């Protein structure tokens, strides 16, 4: 059962994954409605996986595209023993597809210290924690991080990792592929989102047409 530091947001080690985009004013309507949504579903910002900024959006504070921004994250999370797999996170509610989970969260470092630490400090461990961001850039959860940590993965994920831009910054969240209800374990596909490490590892997902192989 395993050990890190707990962090509300990511810890900038050598690197700075900036996108080199703004998210820049769309042209969504302000909903006359206090409780209806905007910025929803034809948002220009949300097209291109960018967050609105609250500086600019027509639908001020009815924005619902500023979701990793303001950590909007799930409260229903858990976690459990997830038999073959060590600990795994389970949802205790109904979510909904294209659902905003929860950030990925960790250090952030080049592949190059990555690749150090990988040598220097990992390299005798039996669990992996690390996800691919972007230009050789890697969010590493080894020691700092938040419950996303324990995510397990499955060759047929419910849930999917999106690199969104927030204010300029590329940051990293998970989101429902599918309705899920309560009691199921939230698990993504790993060989498309977790850097490449090297070591195989069998896959449990116990899937129909799994892969048999983690990475
Ligand atoms: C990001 S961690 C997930 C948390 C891990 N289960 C734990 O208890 O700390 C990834 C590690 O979990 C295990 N794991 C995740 N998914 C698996 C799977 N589908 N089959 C076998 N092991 C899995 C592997 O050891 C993998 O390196
Ligand atoms: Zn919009
Ligand atoms: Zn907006
Ligand atoms: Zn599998």
């Amino acid at each position: 059962a395993g050990s890190y530091k707990k962090i509300r947001s990511n810890v900038y080690v050598d690197v700075k994954p900036l996108s080199g985009y703004e998210a820049t004013t769309c042209n969504c309507k302000k909903p006359d409605d206090d409780t209806r949504k905007g910025c929803v579903d034809d948002c220009l910002n949300r097209m291109i996986f960018a967050e609105c900024s609250p500086n600019t959006c027509p639908c001020g504070e009815q924005c619902c595209n500023q979701r990793i921004q303001r950590h909007e994250w799930v409260q229903c999370l858990e976690r459990f023993r997830a038999e073959e797999k060590g600990w795994g996170i389970r949802t205790k509610e109904p979510l909904k597809a294209g659902q905003f989970i929860i950030e990925y969260l960790g250090e952030v470092v080049s592949e190059q210290e990555f690749r150090n630490r990988m040598i220097e400090q990992y390299h005798n461990h039996s669990d992996h924690y690390c996800l691919n961001l972007d230009s050789g850039m890697v969010i590493d959860s080894y020691r700092m991080g938040n419950e996303a940590r324990f995510i397990n993965h499955s060759c047929d994920p419910n849930c999917e990792m999106q690199k969104w831009s927030v204010n300029g910054v590329y940051r990293i969240g998970l989101y429902a592929l599918k309705d899920m209800p309560a009691g199921t374990e939230l698990t993504y596909d790993y060989n498309f989102h977790s850097f490449n490490v090297e070591k195989q590892q069998l896959c449990k997902c116990g899937f129909e047409k799994c892969r048999g192989i983690i990475g």
